């Protein structure tokens, strides 16, 4: 019976529900499984609840069975399909079709109607029929996964409560309630010792019946299992019965020595394949008869040696008793009772009877032939070698032997297939197999391979039943076990088993609970690679743990959940009281927040008690299900449904955003109908991977997403039409990423230590770019201090390639902590409150006390740095009352009707309106001023609408879905600037009503490729090339006559530090940089030329003459600049502060031996620079109007009062004589004789004069930045940006009229400090704590210009006007025609002592935390001062921006970049779009972690009753 090959089945599962949206309030959506992930907020504590449709009672799980490729064999018509389940049992019978399929559509659901719940293994029966045998029928038979019901966290109608949590003991499932599904069993399997120590023992057996834990051992060389659980161990003489207890016995006494063993799964009997004795046994007396010798009933072979080779018998044909046998070896038993031993070098047989007969023997030189390496052929043609081993696979009747590395499988079709492994003759069935000696096979068909050359390979490599191998057991070892005896093979002892290291394993035996046992001769133990379980401590609870939360959860005897513990300080978080039916019914943080909740007689929550006594009312659906959440008059969210099938069909806000969902019949979501207009289509289908077709019709970025379910990883797939992104996802969690751009990243488990194996931490990052050096390696050291049953001292250190960076060394005993570095110069204490919050920072060398204890509500009470200070305090709801400060001074937050009017110590109101959200409605002035604003819902995007008083002048910016903007607008002038996206989700075209600025990005890797902007002639293009994401080479190309082009060339050295810069500028080379950094501790060695040491606060930025120090004060700022050149002194102030760290005694001494200047700043109670002081005179005043409005001052030279008035908008009319023109929409149109041309971005392009007759224009980049001005004069610049750490920070001017190249330094901080002329010159500036250059020195040490600033740092006096700089006050680009400093975004005016252009972020900035503000306010009217977070690592001078990538760096600088430009170093690390990016965000977030009303997508404004109302849907299909 030959020649009829086997079946070939294509069968797929469904993915599992663990992708959910990591900060809940940005994805809806994740096409993962389909499955709807929607946040929603409880009103006075930041805990939410969460929607999962995987909950759904109609999320049925699909079982693609597709059965032919339309291969389908001449000879086979019918189709037999059987399906098993938990005791459903489908079947369907097919005639043959081309491409003919199935779908089971399984219900999660017993046939006795029950709802399963947690894991499920159904088994499929692909059955087809021959035409040639039509009795003979095929079958192959596989596994497949089924997600049963998820168990009931909260019964919230479905809903599920956002740190509630839950825990499947049975399955081994922890369901998470933010959306997590944490699969317990899915993980790496535990190694867990069972029987004694690697010690050894002699051969007579002292205490020989007892208890066996720490029992020493002989040699442990074969194993068993059991239907009992039963661990027949064979230990070189003795058989021992290890009980499903403590108590071990043994049972007989006694290469040839190794002897193998078997177990009937039918009956308890006991088998010995004893070699060396040519005999098969069964004891009488398993727990033990008087001698260990006569327990011992002969099978077969009478110790007598039969025949080698005879094809007659050894005894064949008759009684399996009388006959003789040639050395025998391991076998196993059918589930029918049919023992098959291998004896000799063939497989013989015996039934129920004494009989011994064959199946398959050898000698059969007919078919002395090759490995047949493809097909099945003849039951008695086939040559064995070497079987030496057997197991057999229950649910298929199988026979697999271990036929010479090759596992030759026989089914009930007396066939030989290969199974796994291939031979030298010719998925596991392509890789070769090396020391196989033994084998085994679990309940669900998976093969067990044991691999030992006992030299650096002592593994197991499990094989499947599709036949594709995995490493699962064994590490490869580096230390040889064989050579060096005294080397410790043992390691991690309960660990993973991909982390542990064997040493020579002997053999397998599967439990029926999985619990697979490894014979280890090496360290003689027996370890067991059981399920993952849940642990239980000394007071039988489950300390489950997971460190993206950095927690540490602890649940009682059924698993559910009881308190929360921070895992690091292991100090407690909540209290979880239950009802008697074991419901949660209160929480209590470690501040006292309770948010309680009752429930029905039906145990069905109706109201919610708040932490701030607010009730929240809620009510039930027909099918027992949640339908809306209601407060105090407004109804929150509305939530309707599809019939009884659980999914959610129709969300509502409180506003009338009224989405739509669609499903099938199988539970996946492939309609989402956003309000305004926006939709998406899902296409959902099976294949080879399972394919889903998301479709934004809006846009045409139709997303391909894949699916490889693989037993090793689950490598998904996304695909934008040429940009495919495609992620590794362990078991564990190791996070490997395939972008397009070439950047491989690779997430490493490790366990975590206070919590054990069922917990996998990130601990090493390592990172792939496309190149050389491309290699970081940053590492964590997981370490605690234990004693005395609780951890006392939790130490952890960051590490990059190598060495120490940071010694996080927590302690417990009083509740310290102790940051540090190895090298003595770092030392931050920081003692802990007794509800685990960071109470008292202590630095050291010269530094100030930071103690801020808390409010009894949870917040923070008072700040308080020494000295400077703040005490604050609150209502019942946290609303901060009133705000006192240090210096006298007090600001009162006087609430009303959900309003608040903020009241200063000089009576200043500040009238602001509210949502029940807490959103800005309307914001009134001390005076009439009332900014009413909007939010409302158009055709495919939002509105935000600002309205100034007395205006229809609205600047509106418009957003998607995501939140990525589209469309700002000044309705005054009807300018508008227009966004058109492109395939890969982000900004291509910036479009106001000349200009195009037309991005691209690259189809390979994915990166910006091209900035262009066409507006007229001139022609703005810039190229960029690239190491993966981080640049190499940018190139500016213009097209106008005057203007030059640049290129910039970079270098990288095992980091992603810039090393060193060259570029070369209108066809000039320049000398290289080196930027010589300090990878130790993350300082910053060298840069350029110039050299910087550090004295534990200090800076000294010297040169071999020039020197420039800084002598920081007791507060962390900045106190001295002292500044010598030739070690003769030159230039030296002195800054003391106040008790607010304002400016207050500036003594510069500027000049060698000239006379000294120093000032005095006199305050107000407003905390504004009201008057100056000269050295011995009073020499400027400053008053104030209502609104913040500067309208009476002292002008640069004159002694004058030289007036100012302002309209109803805070629009600047007039200077003293000369009128001023800020127009309809914001923007200056008139200053004098000069008129000027904002464009549509809110930036100043032309400035024309028709008085005074000289013209300046500004072209720019499509980036926002300056790049050229051109003079009517002949002044005639432009300006290249070599930085890339610091986008903005501008670093080569080109100046047009001398043909020149202004190079430029900028110290640790920003401040500037050197110049360097291209030309062949060099400058040695000193500039104070504003930023601006004050004296500039040539290399010679003469002052060849001295600048005297006022307040606002306009120049009073001047020691030479020839030479000029471009950048002026507080670091911006000055211009001394126009008088206007151009910063980053905004143009200050240096006449007018405020902006020009009005701000539109500044809502968002002062929705949060209201302050004095004003629509054109510079500095808070500070002009003097720079800056609590109370400890950074950047005061100290551990810059690691360097050192750790993906960090950001600290912004001390006032220059903001664009939108635009915030978009470009932006490299891959979008807004997220899928749910795989959302698994990478949390692995990123809590990585870089190193320290201990909400808003929504960028909804600034509040919402509108729209004309879209709250229940019916608005859509837009392209
Ligand atoms: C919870 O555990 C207790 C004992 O620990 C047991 O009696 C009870 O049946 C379990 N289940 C529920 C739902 O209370
Ligand atoms: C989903 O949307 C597409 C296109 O709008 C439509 O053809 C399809 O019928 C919709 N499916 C459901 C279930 O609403
Ligand atoms: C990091 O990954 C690269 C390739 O992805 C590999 O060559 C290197 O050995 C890995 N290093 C570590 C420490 O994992
Ligand atoms: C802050 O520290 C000082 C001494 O260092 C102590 O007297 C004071 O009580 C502390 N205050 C708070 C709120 O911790
Ligand atoms: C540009 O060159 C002219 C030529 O005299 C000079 O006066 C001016 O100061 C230069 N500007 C800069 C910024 O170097």
């Amino acid at each position: 019976l030959s020649g009829f090959v086997r079946p070939s089945p294509i069968i797929v599962s469904s993915p599992l529900s663990t992708f959910f949206r990591s900060s809940p309030e940005d994805s809806p959506i994740i096409p993962e499984t389909q499955v709807l992930h929607e946040e929603t907020t409880i009103p006075g504590t930041d805990l939410k609840l969460s929607y999962l449709s995987s909950r759904a009672a109609g999320y049925k799980s699909v079982l693609k069975i597709t059965m032919t490729q339309a291969v389908i064999p001449f000879n086979l018509m019918k189709v037999h399909l059987m399906v098993a389940v938990v005791g459903r049992l489908f079947q369907k019978w097919f005639p043959a079709s081309p491409n003919l399929a199935y779908t089971f559509i399984w219900d999660k659901t017993d046939a006795y109607n029950q709802k399963v719940y947690g894991l499920s293994e159904a088994v499929v029966s692909v059955g087809y029929e021959y035409e040639s045998c039509l009795d003979l029928t095929l079958w192959e038979k596989r596994t497949a996964v089924l997600q049963g019901y998820e168990l009931d966290a909260s019964n919230m109608g479905g809903w599920t409560l956002d740190k509630h949590h839950v825990l499947d003991v049975q399955n081994g499932i922890l369901y998470k309630g933010n959306g997590e599904n944490q699969f317990i069993s899915q993980q790496p399997p535990v190694v867990s010792s069972i029987m004694g120590n690697g010690r050894r023992r002699s051969i007579s057996c002292p205490s020989c019946n007892g208890q066996a834990d720490g029992n020493k051992l002989l040699a442990p060389v074969a194993l068993a299992c059991g239907i009992d659980g039963s661990l027949y161990v064979g230990d070189f003489n003795y058989v021992r019965r290890i009980f499903p207890s403590g108590n071990v016995t043994s049972v007989l006494e006694l290469p040839a020595h190794r002897y193998y063993l078997a177990t009937d799964p039918v009956t308890g009997d006991l088998y010995v394949s004893d070699t060396n004795t040519r005999r098969i046994y069964r004891p009488k007396s398993l727990t033990g008869a008087k001698d260990l010798t006569k327990n011992a009933e002969v099978v077969a072979g009478t110790g007598e040696q039969c025949l080698p080779f005879d094809e007659a018998r050894c005894g064949d044909g008759g009684k399996a008793v009388e006959a003789t046998l040639m050395s025998p070896k391991g076998m196993a038993i059918d589930k029918n009772g049919l023992i098959y031993f291998v004896d000799g070098t063939m497989i013989r047989k015996v039934d129920q009877n004494g009989i011994i007969s064959t199946l398959l023997g050898s000698n059969d030189l007919t078919s002395a032939r090759p490995l047949t390496c493809d097909t099945s052929m003849h039951i008695s043609q086939v040559r064995l070698e070497w079987p030496t081993d057997l197991a057999i696979n229950p649910m298929d009747n199988s026979i697999y032997v271990l036929d010479n590395n090759v596992v030759l499988q026989i089914t009930e079709n007396r066939q030989v297939r290969i199974a796994a492994g291939r031979p030298m003759h010719c998925h596991a069935v392509q890789t070769t197999l090396e020391s196989a000696t033994a084998i085994a096979v679990s309940y669900s068909g998976v093969l067990y391979i044991t691999e030992t050359d006992e030299k650096k390979i002592n593994r197991i490599r499990q094989v499947t039943t599709d036949g594709e191998i995995s490493l699962v057991a064994g590490i490869p070892s580096e230390c040889d076990c064989k050579n060096d005896a005294n080397c410790d093979c043992y390691q991690s002892g309960d660990g993973y088993a991909k982390d542990a290291k064997l040493n020579a394993p002997s053999s397998l035996a599967a439990s029926p609970d999985g619990t697979l046992y490894i014979a280890d001769l090496g360290n003689i133990r027996i370890r067991a690679v059981s399920k993952n379980k849940p642990l239980l401590n000394s007071m039988n609870f489950y300390e489950v743990a997971s460190p993206t939360d950095q927690e540490l959860y602890i649940f009682d005897i059924n698993g559910t959940h009881q308190y929360t513990v921070s895992l690091v300080t292991g100090d407690y978080l909540y209290n979880f009281s239950y009802s008697n039916d074991n419901d949660v019914t209160a929480v209590t943080d470690s501040n006292g927040n309770t948010l309680r909740i009752r429930r029905d007689p039906n145990r069905m929550p109706v109201r919610v008690v708040s932490p701030d006594n607010q009730v929240i009312w809620l009510t039930i659906g027909t099918n027992g299900c949640l339908k809306s959440m209601t407060a105090q008059g407004l109804e929150l969210v509305l939530f309707t449904y599809h019939g009884n099938s659980g999914l959610l069909a129709t969300k509502s806000d409180e506003t009338g955003w009224t989405t739509f969902f669609d499903y099938d019949s199988e539970g996946r979501l492939t309609n989402v109908t956003f309000p305004t207009g926006v939709v998406t289509n899902l296409h959902g289908d099976m294949d080879k991977a399972i394919t889903v077709d998301i479709e934004s019709s809006s846009r045409e970025e139709d997303v391909s997403i894949t699916s490889n379910l693989s037993s090793i990883d689950s490598f998904y797939t996304m695909v934008q039409d040429q940009l495919r992104n495609s992620y590794q996802i362990g078991y564990d969690g190791s996070l490997r990423i395939f972008y397009a751009s070439g950047l491989d990243s690779h997430y490493q488990t490790e366990p975590h230590v206070l919590a054990g194996t069922a917990n996998p931490t990130v601990a090493k990052r390592n990172m792939t770019l496309p190149g050389e050096n491309g290699q970081n390696l940053v590492e964590w050291r997981f370490r605690k201090e234990q004693a005395q049953g609780k951890v006392n001292v939790f130490g952890r250190k960051l590490r990059v390639n190598g060495r120490n960076l940071l010694s996080v060394d927590f302690d417990r005993t009083t509740k310290t902590e102790k940051i540090y570095d190895d090298h003595r110069k770092f030392l931050l204490r920081i003692a802990y409150d007794t509800s685990g919050h960071p109470t008292l920072w202590l630095p050291s060398s010269k530094l100030m006390a930071v103690n801020v204890t808390y409010s009894s509500t949870g917040q923070i009470a008072s700040i308080q740095r020494g000295t400077t200070s703040e005490k604050v305090d609150y209502d019942s709801q946290g609303r901060i009352v009133s705000r006192v400060f240090a210096d006298g001074k007090t600001w009162s937050y006087t609430y009303l009707e959900k309003s608040m009017v903020l009241l200063l110590h000089s009576q200043r109101q500040y009238i602001f309106e509210y949502d029940m959200w807490d959103r800005l409605s309307a914001i009134t002035m001390p005076s009439v001023a009332r900014h009413t604003m909007q939010t409302i819902r158009s055709i495919g995007y939002y509105r935000n609408i600002y309205n100034p008083p007395e205006s229809n002048a609205s600047i509106i910016t418009d957003y998607n879905e995501e939140g990525l903007l589209l469309q700002t607008a000044f309705l005054g002038t009807s300018r508008r600037v227009l966004f058109k996206y492109r395939r890969q989700t982000r900004l291509s075209e910036i479009l106001y009503d000349s200009t195009r600025v037309s991005f691209t990005y690259d189809e390979t890797a994915g990166v910006l490729k091209t900035v262009n902007l066409q507006s007229d002639g001139f022609i703005c293009t810039i190229r960029y090339r690239q190491i993966g994401p981080l640049i190499d080479r940018q190139i500016f190309r213009f097209s106008e006559d005057g203007m030059v082009n640049a290129r910039f060339d970079y270098s990288y050295d095992n980091s992603f530090r810039v090393t060193s810069m060259q570029g070369v500028i209108n066809e000039t080379p320049l000398p290289i940089d080196l930027y010589q950094f300090d990878d130790i501790s993350g300082k910053v060695e060298q840069f350029g030329k110039f050299g910087v040491i550090y004295y534990d606060i200090n800076q000294i930025i010297s040169t071999a003459v020039m020197t420039y120090t800084k002598h920081f004060d007791a507060h962390g700022r900045i106190k001295e600049i002292q500044y010598e050149i030739f070690r003769s002194l030159m230039y030296w102030i002195t800054i003391q502060y106040d008790n607010m760290g304002r400016v207050t005694k500036r003594e510069i001494k500027i000049g060698p031996f000239a006379n000294t200047t120093k000032y005095a700043y006199e305050y107000d109670v407003d905390g504004q620079l009201q008057t100056v002081y000269l050295n011995e005179k009073i020499m400027w005043r400053y008053n104030y109007d209502l609104n913040g409005n500067l309208h009476l001052l002292n002008p640069s030279s004159s002694a004058r009062l030289t007036p100012l008035r302002y309209d109803l908008r805070d629009r600047i009319t007039r200077l003293g004589d000369v009128q001023y023109r800020l127009d309809e929409d914001g923007f200056l149109r008139q200053r004098g004789t000069e008129i000027f041309e904002y464009s549509s971005k809110g930036l100043l392009t032309r400035v024309y004069s028709k008085g005074s007759g000289w013209t300046v224009i500004y072209r720019y980049d499509g980036l926002g930045r300056r790049v050229s001005s051109k003079t009517s004069l002949g002044q005639h610049l432009q300006f290249f940006y070599a930085d890339l750490t610091y986008p903005t920070r501008i670093t080569h001017v080109y100046n047009h009229s001398s043909s020149e190249i202004t190079s430029l330094y900028y110290d640790l901080q920003g401040h500037l400090f050197a110049m360097e002329i291209s030309s062949g010159d060099e400058f040695y500036i000193a500039s104070d704590n504003t930023g601006t250059p004050l004296a500039v020195f040539s290399s010679n040490g003469l002052m060849l210009k001295q600048i005297q600033y006022t307040a606002y740092g306009e120049i009073y006096f001047d020691s030479n006007v020839d030479f000029q700089l471009v950048i002026g006050f507080h670091g911006g680009l000055y211009d001394p025609l126009t008088k206007l400093i151009h910063f980053g975004e905004r143009d200050y005016d240096i006449l007018a002592g405020r902006w020009t252009t009005p701000d539109i972020e500044i809502w968002k900035r002062i929705g949060k935390d209201p302050a004095p503000f004003n629509l054109y306010m510079f500095r808070n009217n500070n002009p003097a001062s720079k800056i609590d977070v109370n400890s950074w690592l950047v005061t100290f001078g551990f810059h690691l921006h360097n050192a750790i990538p993906g960090f950001p760096v600290p912004k001390f600088d006032l220059t903001e970049p664009s939108y635009e430009l915030v978009k470009s170093q932006q490299w891959e690390d979008v807004p997220p779009i899928f749910g795989v990016q959302q698994q990478v965000a949390r692995q990123a977030k809590a990585f870089l972690s190193l320290g201990k009303g909400a808003e929504q997508s960028w909804l600034w404004f509040a919402t509108v009753k729209s004309l879209i109302g709250k229940g019916v849907m608005l859509a837009v299909s392209q």
